[PDB]
């Protein structure tokens, strides 16, 4: 009964796509806007709360298509909790596409938390984004994420490696919070429709990846 | 700090409507079929969980339009469980319509367990219910659930009033278990629509109801 299951998993994806007009004027952030700012690590929450933080963003790239980012969620209070709820849960329990071995707390956070979506304050992981290629992709192994990413470049990939190889538990919530948070997620229109279209733009699919959707 | 949020909650709805071909061949339940089987009361449980037992079925009758049912949501453990997750979710704190008082724990059981679904065996809680009309609407008064559906006669609620006033917890499951039906429900096609579809047919709206959809 070895639990290799709370053992950090990584995430990565696109923060923002530079060829994708947001539906609001207010989520435009563009590549000339986003490199000023790349110039005391930037942390990894779940929808925005402060007392939800799970992680931290390992580094962040600004390529051809867009802000790729890959985080680390660490927090063992958190995914001791992911680990729990993924053993009750039907979606986990029918498995990744068959040649992907099975985990069921990679596969848990692929369904539940689908998106990403940057607030730089923090980075948060949101059932969607709200920006579109928001795609979180979730994994053992830092190199093993952003390889699912076709847009990316061997040169980019070395950007990123160079920074993910460069306290206490912060996560304070609880079950009963990250079940408050899931409701609130099955009210947001076109979820599923949003999600497989980030699917179809950033080159992902699930023949590859733990993405539920 | 007075808790009359853990107090009883009572859920009415159509368990099958005679006016809805099914979308399945299989799901088919036909007057005839239903009133041989009115002929110990009958449990209510979220999502198939003979663990998760949360109340009883107080009442079923058979009407023109088909098949209502009003349970009794009583579980002390379950209720408190839904009492902590509601107080941590946005789409509670935004309340109902002006004129409904908030419920919180009322509000969040109509968020995440939207529909009803009838196995009799017993009646399950969903999300959303495979048979159109399953619309599961929740109050702190047996009339007052009752009261929302159109469709239903004064003879009709005097039939199940006659019912309704005719052993320890019988929640085993816990916050884990929900959270881990939750990330399911998200990945069910057409949730919403499905559901802004029930709530036009039995005639209920939100202006009069906690119905989040
Ligand atoms: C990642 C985020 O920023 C949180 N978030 N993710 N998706 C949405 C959303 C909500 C409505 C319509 C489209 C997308 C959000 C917004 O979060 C909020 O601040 N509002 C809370 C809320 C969410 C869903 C339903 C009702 C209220
Ligand atoms: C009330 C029920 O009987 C459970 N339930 N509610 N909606 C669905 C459903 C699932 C897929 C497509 C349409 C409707 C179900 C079915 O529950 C299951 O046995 N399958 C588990 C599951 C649910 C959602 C997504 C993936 C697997």
């Amino acid at each position: 009964q070895q639990s290799q299951a709370v053992a950090p998993v990584y995430v990565g994806g696109f923060l923002a796509r530079y060829d994708q007009s947001p539906d609001e004027a207010e989520l435009l952030l563009p590549r000339d806007v986003v490199e000023h700012w790349l110039h005391v690590a930037l942390p990894l929450n779940i929808n925005h709360d402060d007392t939800a933080v799970v992680g931290h963003v390992a580094a962040m790239q600004s390529v051809r298509d867009g802000l790729f980012a890959l985080g680390a969620v660490t927090s063992p209070r958190f995914l001791e909790i992911v680990r729990r709820a993924s053993e009750k849960s039907e979606l986990v329990s029918r498995g990744p596409v068959s040649p992907l071995q099975p985990d069921k707390v990679v596969e848990f956070l692929s369904g539940s938390y689908a998106g990403l979506s940057l607030s730089f304050k923090h980075v948060a992981l949101c059932s969607v984004g709200r920006r579109r290629g928001t795609l979180a992709v979730y994994g053992r192994d830092p190199e093993w994420v952003t390889q699912r990413f076709p847009d990316l470049t061997a040169a980019d990939r070395d950007g990123l490696r160079a920074q993910w190889q460069r306290s206490g538990d912060p996560f304070r919530s609880d079950s009963y919070g990250l079940l408050g948070n899931s409701v609130d997620a099955l009210y947001i229109r076109e979820r599923l429709p949003k999600l497989r279209y980030d699917k179809q733009l950033v080159g992902v699919t699930e023949r590859e990846s733990y993405v539920k959707a």
